[PDB]
């Protein structure tokens, strides 16, 4: 039961102390990294650094290529609709390329390919390989195979296929009217293609209702997941829900109903699009295990499956090394704790080094209350200023003496000098509070704030 | 095939670039931000290179202060790395090297081995630089990319920049050997695969010429005393340190006679001048033919040492092959175009359509229409309708169809079903909104569709 976290896959829109608390307490096996983290490279890198020290994870993204692209590291792709028009070998080569890059950064799973068919009702629009089930199957197969050669495990979505509905699951619960024989022949054809091969893959469920077949959304449907996916399609691998908070589910089922149906239906990992919802869902699952509404056997089998995927990963590559370099290259003098809860005035060079300067205020705001942000001229130095606490981000202190005394005329009792370019300048601030970063990069500045609040005090 | 002695920088990709590459066959391609900052051009360039022989493909992505590949996560840089266990430098460079190799690069112009005097350098201690320098070369290589250490013989002792003047380092040879040269020496002795780039720097206590042009520094020191048998590159020859003190012909002569192998040009348009200059000097005897052959031999080894299956230009092929067009009248295409572009991530793709169009067509005006309405009526010599959501209703479908059918081309860039709604019309289907697709649709319009 120190293992129940293995049944959860959590999305992270931020990386902070709550994130760390949630991860350390519940130990989710899956981590999905959202744009909130990816768009701030310093946070992504520090997050990857953290994950490498806290056990083993499935780490994933939504980088499908085309319309859904979230990793700036992967060159941009026209997408599945365009790929569908072309020799499927190109899809395989793209996904190997994307996967290899992903695997180098520290990802070990991707939520792709999309295997949903394109219909005229649907529009989603560019994310499908095509209408022809055969075209979708061969591209889907090349995609799963490419991702896998590249070093990342694919997750095909969304079972059993929901291109035949006009409705979006983020808004309401959609409906697909097709008969089972039609689903089988068509929407399920590319899924069948993958299950018949030897590629390791996960499967994500659709929050979609199929009334000619069952009353429940596929995510919550024992018929679709046990009798169709496990038994007729013979899939023994990992089954993920789409995000449970999505309206299609949350506006029609309780948290406790969703967790029950999905695990009883045969699913293995509950996807939450918000790591902060984990304690509610986690506790909900724990209840249902103790009051008997969830067969214990299903939870154990699920745990077994995740453990197989976790041990498969094996990788050497983690981009978080960058965060360690930044952390370890920071030298600081001794700082008084009692200063640090005050409101800070930032002195930042005026303005690639220029974009690094522009980002210093945003990074500081994560760690300190900020009263003003002042952009000085490096060849003049800072106007005289006062405050409760002052941060001088020193660049080129030594050009002349009228600049070195702009910097030294600041109240030494409540100024911290951040020497971020030429670390020789640190000799010119004796008795002063000094941080040397050896870098202008946002991650270094970031790690300098962490040392300031932690190790240096 | 003298092109094997040239390494060319490209700030753009166009037909001149294609002409120059096909005529002269340079062995080396260096890709500058002018191409990298436009991913559609970068991708198309890579696709072109995979079809025109073997190349050494490199960038200046050092990490830290000098970063040019958005695909590689950003690194604090060498000064920060120097403070740290050198294994981390090795890991960084493997990571960067692997990403680079996946994109299609096979060489990086890094690490910097120059010493720090009073961010691109690992430190002041020659020993620290050597250990990080070795890890970096090893990591790059492990990652799939050949490293190139720079700049021999080390020029951290000068404040002056070679982009401005010819700088001077006054240290004696005994001091260079003991200090600046030590990390270069540790690397040759460890026998890690690497290339070497020369410095456009004068060392007056040792010799009169800049190292790039100095037989003493390159032959007697680098080749003989340091025993480096590998690939030797110039820094860029057009740089003022060389160009304002030597003629093209003096620079080409000295460098090859000095023992250098590949001439780095920072501009591919200069290749013919330098190429003919090298051809001349070989014909009148100012260049020993033996040296040219030895240089060619070395280049040939690196070209085959480099393989790879990986080229990100496949993306450009997908975009190319997914384009459907009706037949187009050649003589509309020399006209001035009005663009109708959906207003404003599919929004960032739309913003970029005008920049892409301007490469292929004269553009008179750019109108940003509302796609819930469709285009206001408009007229011009030639009209490009970048159709989005044509079928919402009949008042949108008839805003698009009220445009003059003799001189409008409809680019169906999102929902390819809409194409049925434009019978008799000129229609291009891209199956994508991405700049590389839009770009490839213009090439097809000017080529295969007409
Ligand atoms: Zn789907
Ligand atoms: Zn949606
Ligand atoms: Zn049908
Ligand atoms: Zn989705
Ligand atoms: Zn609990
Ligand atoms: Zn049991
Ligand atoms: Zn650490
Ligand atoms: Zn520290
Ligand atoms: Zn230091
Ligand atoms: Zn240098
Ligand atoms: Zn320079
Ligand atoms: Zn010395
Ligand atoms: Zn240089
Ligand atoms: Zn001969
Ligand atoms: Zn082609
Ligand atoms: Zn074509
Ligand atoms: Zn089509």
């Amino acid at each position: 039961d120190v293992d129940l976290g293995k049944l959860f896959f959590c999305g992270f829109d931020d990386f902070n102390e709550e994130a760390r608390e949630v991860i350390q307490k519940y130990r989710p096996a899956g981590v999905l990294i959202y744009p909130g983290v990816l768009s701030k490279e310093y946070l992504f890198l520090d997050f990857m650094n953290f994950l490498s020290r806290n056990g083993r994870f499935i780490v994933s993204s939504d980088h499908e290529g085309g319309q859904l692209e979230v990793l700036k590291y992967v060159p941009s792709f026209p997408g599945n609709l365009a790929a569908g028009k072309v020799d499927p070998v190109f899809t395989g080569r793209y996904c190997e390329m994307a996967g290899r890059i992903m695997n180098t950064l520290g990802f070990n799973m991707v939520f792709a390919p999309v295997l949903d068919l394109l219909s005229e009702k649907g529009s989603v629009d560019l994310r499908s390989f095509g209408s022809d089930p055969e075209v979708v199957a061969s591209h889907g197969m090349e995609a799963c195979m490419g991702y896998f050669k590249g070093g990342v495990i694919p997750c095909i979505k969304h079972f059993p296929g929901h291109g035949k509905t006009a409705d979006d699951s983020h808004y309401l619960l959609p409906t697909v009217n097709a008969s089972f024989e039609e689903l089988w022949r068509e929407d399920l054809l590319p899924f069948r293609r993958i299950f018949q091969s030897r590629v390791k893959t996960a499967v994500m469920t659709a929050h979609v209702k199929y009334p000619a077949v069952d009353d429940l959304p596929a995510t919550l449907s024992k018929k679709l997941i046990t009798e169709v996916l496990r038994e007729k399609l013979n899939f023994k691998g990992l089954v993920l829900s789409d995000a449970m908070e999505m309206k299609a589910i949350s506006e029609n089922f309780s948290v406790e109903e969703a967790v029950r149906f999905f695990i009883e239906a045969g699913g293995n990992m509950i996807l939450l699009d918000n790591f902060r919802d984990l304690p509610v869902y986690y506790e909900s699952l724990k209840k249902l295990i103790e009051d008997g509404s969830i067969e214990r056997g299903k939870v154990e089998r699920s745990i077994k499956i995740v453990d197989e995927y976790l041990s498969a990963l094996e990788n050497r590559f983690n981009s978080g090394l960058i965060a360690e370099v930044a952390e370890r290259a920071i030298e600081c003098t001794r700082m008084r704790k009692e200063l640090l809860g005050r409101e800070v005035v930032l002195l930042v060079p005026s303005n690639t080094t220029g974009d690094d300067y522009d980002l210093i205020p945003e990074v500081a705001k994560r760690f300190f209350k900020v009263r003003d942000v002042i952009r000085y001229d490096i060849e003049a130095g800072p106007d005289d200023v006062d405050g409760e606490l002052i941060f001088d981000f020193v660049v080129n202190a030594s050009k002349n003496e009228q600049v070195l005394q702009a910097h030294l005329s600041l109240p030494s009792d409540r100024t911290i000098y951040f020497i971020i370019r030429n670390p020789f300048d640190a000799k010119f601030f004796p008795g002063r509070s000094v941080v040397i970063t050896h870098s202008t990069k946002p991650i270094s500045v970031y790690k300098s704030f962490q040392h300031l609040l932690g190790r240096c005090s």
